[PDB]
């Protein structure tokens, strides 16, 4: 297991325009393109993203491509963040790919509602960790999900994915 087949499972595959959990239009393996209701605007940010004039539809190579770089600029936006970086540089592999997982789902706008789960998690009380994350909108809107992720910060194992 690694952070590309974790957010493989947790995100699925489709390749034609769908809508995530919270209504935005997304597309291959959860690449939201747009927050705005105009399905033509999803439209024109997808052809800006894959190159070409795509009817709302590409391929699979595509869909990798464009998920290999969401995972790269979640995990380079954790290197430039101040609160994060510290934090998941104390982590081991396993748990830096729960932390990729959160940001790639997230980004982060809300990193400061998460400073005492980050401070916990820094500290390793995985436990308390854990029970911090869930009180959050995150926990409760997207539970199986959440409770892989934090299953995963807790424990350090790849067992909920297993
Ligand atoms: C290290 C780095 C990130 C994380 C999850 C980020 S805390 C957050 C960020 N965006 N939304 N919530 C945990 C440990």
């Amino acid at each position: 297991m690694n952070i590309f087949e974790m957010l493989r499972i947790d995100e699925g595959l489709r390749l034609k325009i769908y809508k995530d959990t919270e209504g935005y239009y997304t597309i291959g393996i959860g690449h939201l393109l747009t927050k705005s209701p105009s399905l033509n605007a999803a439209k024109s940010e997808l052809d800006k993203a894959i190159g070409r004039n795509c009817n709302g539809v590409i391929t699979k190579d595509e869909a990798e491509k464009l998920f290999n770089q969401d995972v790269d600029a979640a995990v380079r936006g954790i290197l430039r963040n101040a609160k994060l970086k510290p934090v998941y540089d104390s982590l081991d592999a396993v748990r830096r790919c729960a932390a990729i997982n959160m940001v790639f789902q997230m980004g982060e706008t809300g990193v400061a509602g998460f400073t005492n789960s980050l401070r916990m998690l820094q500290q390793k009380r995985w436990d308390e960790a854990a029970v911090n994350l869930a009180k959050s909108r995150w926990y409760n809107q997207t539970p199986n999900r959440a409770k892989r992720v934090i299953t995963t910060f807790r424990t350090g194992t790849w067992d909920a994915y297993k």
